[PDB]
């Protein structure tokens, strides 16, 4: 099957991309470093491949995609608890990606590309703002009979998004700061749901 | 006076830097760009000033100490009503901060540094904690008479700060964003208030 040879032949650009960017650094790797490790596997492919930016995203699409459906699935297989409940499967799916040494890795070249010319982070989120796990929420939000949750959807799914992952994240991409265990992870969850639930005030 | 000489000679430098990274770029600008500018009122001052890190920070230094003491004078003129007239008081103006032109070109600065050996980014964070404008609410929980509020003062500090500021400066910092202006500031701040003290179901 030739389209079967084509995806192959995709991913393993994509894998000698994301070994470059791992082993030699992203501002240190270029577009020629990957086609010469791809060997003669590369042929000026038709995507985004034409740059080391658009091959970053390509692989980054990989892993909001696996990020989307992992969260999903843990968070569907409770369609009938609690508003608390699925706050909480949802929050600790959620931090559980962030406090991991990739994400780290992959935020350091997305901070990286702030003086980017091209605007390939801003064509990025712009058209793959579908994909964001911040929609998981935003589902149960509407589904919901209160008219506040569901008129205010998107921005209540951000907000609770916001109070797990940040500043946290922007402090490990930064300044290298220490990851959050699976004990801290779910001590933050419980702390950030009780506080968009039922308040401070109590 | 020699000391008074020595501080204007010094905010010349900074006003040189801060000019050339506005103009010029500040990865496009070098050391010996502010050097000659300055002209014979450099002299190899010995500080920060020995780097173009450094002489952002020393700017950055200022920025901080005068965000400090405005939001401060805002919210200490109120020290007798609820805690919910203290938040939106400090709030209001922790979000017309962010919402200005320069709060963005500094961010890039510090987003475009996520790749620098020298960890000029991580000194300056670890040693100007307590600078930081969410010290001024964790003194606010602490003379609360309620426990939880006693105890997790920093981390309620740091949540309510990062409910207002992002992921809004983390987008306008990347890919250019649109600010939010007065009306859209004071909506926000009342939203996430709202959220914070009283919860979400209600």
């Amino acid at each position: 099957t030739p389209s079967q040879k084509v995806l192959a032949r995709q991913e393993k650009i994509k894998a000698v991309a994301l070994e470059l960017f791992l082993t030699k650094g992203y501002q240190e790797t270029s577009l020629s470093d990957i086609i010469k490790l791809s060997g003669g596997s590369y042929s000026n492919i038709y995507d985004g491949f034409k740059s080391k930016e658009g091959l970053f995203f390509e692989i980054l699409d990989d892993i909001c995609k696996k990020h989307f459906h992992l969260i999903y699935s843990k968070t569907q297989e409770i369609k009938n608890g609690t508003l608390k409940e699925i706050l909480t499967s949802f929050g600790l799916a959620f931090i559980e990606i962030f406090n991991q040494p990739e994400a780290v890795a992959f935020g350091k070249i997305i901070y990286s590309q702030v003086y980017d010319k091209d605007r390939h982070l801003a064509n990025w989120i712009e058209n793959n703002q579908q994909n964001f796990s911040y929609n998981i929420l935003m589902g149960f939000f509407k589904q919901q009979n209160n008219s506040y949750m569901k008129k205010n959807a998107e921005k209540l799914a951000v907000l609770f998004c916001t109070m797990l992952k940040e500043p946290y994240h922007h402090l490990n991409v930064l300044i290298n700061a220490p990851l959050k265990n699976k004990k801290e992870q779910k001590e933050h969850v419980e702390f950030v749901v009780n506080v968009f639930l039922n308040g401070i005030n109590s």
